[PDB]
């Protein structure tokens, strides 16, 4: 009766690492990203060692593409017990004033509307099956971290997720799915990296940490592989009892900032 | 003094709009009705302060740009923006709640909330500080049982994150930027007429004393979320930013 | 008109508190662990307008708190508002190096001083059929966590606002309402104490070349700023305001 | 090599689950009890399937007894590395009015002098030996559900541990210490059951739940080899990463009461 994940932006960072630590445990995985070759690099990896998989190419604010990558998945393999809702962007972080509103649609539309889309789509085989595990990954951003120099639709989105969760834990425990959120602090690159971040200087408190500001790690990031070993503890049955609970990964990194 | 009140035509928002006029601040009373939001202009005019009704669709740029740029080509500038409009918009399953139905929860309550602040913050900086209150409520905060109303619990979860970068982000130019989170004033906790399958959501629970202890069982008063906003954008608050405050009678540590 | 007990009322948040709930007709019992100070609080209250009386006791001591309400009680009659804001600061240290006399002491001053306090005045509050109390607490345990080897500190402050929490609830049907205070750095710098050791051991070293008090340009708030807030939520203009945390920290604390 | 857990509280429910949980990955265990008999046999157990265990007897809340159980562990197995600080009790639930000072003095003395006691003593090795794991079991009760009839006691201590357990988290990242914090529901036994409760009628809000106040398990109670599944995972290097958090076992629970 092998288990079935569908991972969300799987094509990389804690999505792929994700997909390998669930593969190594036999869960068959459907891993869904944005860019087909990225996915298909990993379910052929996953194949590779023996495992199953397949890659889903599909943007996850798009209703039709991800009812599509769901029926997709379940038509393969059967059923659906595990769902990791990974997929995120940054988008624009810049000045309350100076950020567009279509900029903030988009951080919105990927980030918050892919949760829900997923998770609407996903749900009614959860429920068939007899139950199963979800985790979405959010952040320190909008938990503990309030910092990040004009990040505010990234971190709007990141609260909204924990709340998804906690709601959502309630209204499935009765159907046996478990929901949680795991909340990363810097994972393989600095908090503040954003290829879109405009005009630091007017929204950063400006801050100089000596000694790094990452204190189980002495200042550098986390790893993919430690998101991923923990979301793999929060989707097996050694988790039967946790539902409901967000779980900060960041080294002390959200205390921090 | 000059505020922005929006989800001004009744509730908290026409009572805060009152209690705003009455200290002497001039309000701009905005909302998705006009008439609604004239009355309330009216009375305040009528009464003694200055006021003037703005009729825009909170999620809607265009409106609200308008909208703004109207009340400071009347009054000249902004310092105070109650954002309090917003929606319960429907209620329903995770798997029965319509794309269409979560798109427009967001929209209101987030893009909504998002666009308030977005074109208010040029008139507080010019204005050299100013005061801000976001209305959220006891969903996604402290309170995870109001049936389907996931979508909902979002925007309010998402929008107390937004009072706190914000509050860095503004402190520096003399925003204050905080958010009020009531549980359930007038209406109680789960009325909403777009409830579906509540029967499937809902966890089951009676409440023999009722659920709101300092009231003992009733929701709380319109007036009473007013004080705190007023007391929230006045002086006498001028080291409190960043926070969120709980009105909810006790009823958010019940929920 | 209403009667007030307002502990470590000598100075600080304290004294601001028993001014300002003075200047609305209230009538102040400022409790103190040194009389000179809150007789001379009490002193500036009367001939000022105001009824006050000035009460010596040390909060974490059974007989002597229950001496003094015992002594406010018979002076006005009832009790309306309880606004407990007694505590120290007291030993900061690594964990490894803070002593258990020490840790002994932040818990009696701040916890077994708070329950105390509730202990003996729940009891004419219920009597009087409701009134208001309000706990100083801190971002220390709320929000914050790298104030250096504060941990004895940071328990008691996170402790008092599960107590107001909990009790919020307990005391809901008596018309009582319960709210904490969660003050950043008042008066005086946030890791300024002179019973702190090994700073530089238990600190993280952090660099904040413009301010970490946002609304101040990084000034410390002033006790006349928690004193209002205070002061607000113990008037009926907050009757639906129970059971919350309320920050006042100019920021700082989304920060520290 | 072989770490060494000293788990408090090791005597039933979630603490000797747990020695029996670390021992089956191979840990030595100190287990300490109040009842010397209690750890007697959770030692005698894991010893003879193999382990390696010794019963320390101990209250937790009296410096010198600790600091000799602390230190014969070390003597008899020469390092600690892991530390599960357990040890607690309910004590007295009653009005606020109604609870005597000595009862309330009995409970903090137990749950949190109790906690610094433990922590204050094992640090230093965990220091020497230049590493380690710490997780306090705190609860439900002061971090989300303050419902608990007249539990102020209880609930202020557990508070307590959760901030303690961050501000330490901070203080002992640059030493290599993690340092999270496990917060259960009802485990075993219901919310409410405590022989020491007093005028309940008086302290509770009415509240009734035909369907039962713990989602995932049609509400009963978790189970000890729950918390002690989550106590495993993250005193391991699956969770390298993760410190300063806290994590709710609670099958949803916490977010009714």
């Amino acid at each position: 009766p092998s288990p079935v994940a569908l991972i969300t932006g799987a094509g990389s960072g804690i999505g792929r690492a994700t997909a390998l630590a669930l593969a190594a445990d036999g869960v068959t995985v459907g891993a869904l990203g944005r860019t087909r070759t990225e996915v298909e690099e990993v379910a052929d990896e996953i194949v590779g060692a023996g495992g199953q998989a397949i890659a889903l190419e599909a943007d996850v604010s798009d209703e039709l593409q991800m009812r599509n990558a769901v029926r997709d998945l379940v038509l393969k393999f059967g059923h659906l017990d595990i769902v990791v809702a990974n997929a995120g962007i940054n988008g624009v972080w810049a000045p309350i004033d100076d950020l567009k509103p279509f900029e903030w649609d988009e951080t919105i539309a990927v980030n918050l509307r892919g949760t829900f889309l997923t998770l609407h789509l996903t749900v009614p085989y959860l429920k068939q099956r007899g139950g199963g595990a979800i985790v979405v990954v959010s952040s320190i951003n909008g938990t503990r971290t309030f910092t990040t120099p004009g990040a505010t639709a990234y971190t709007a989105t990141k609260a909204a997720q924990v709340a998804i969760v906690q709601q959502l834990a309630l209204e499935l425990g009765k159907h046996h799915i478990r929901v949680n959120a795991v909340c990363p602090g810097a994972i393989e690159t600095n908090i503040s990296d954003n290829t879109k971040l405009r005009h630091e200087e007017e929204t950063a408190i400006p801050v100089e940490w000596p000694k790094g500001q990452v204190p189980i790690t002495d200042g550098q990031p986390g790893r993919s592989e430690d998101v991923a070993e923990l979301i793999r503890f929060l989707v097996s049955e050694r988790a039967r009892h946790v539902t409901g609970s967000p779980v900060w990964i960041d080294g002390g990194q959200g205390l921090l900032r």
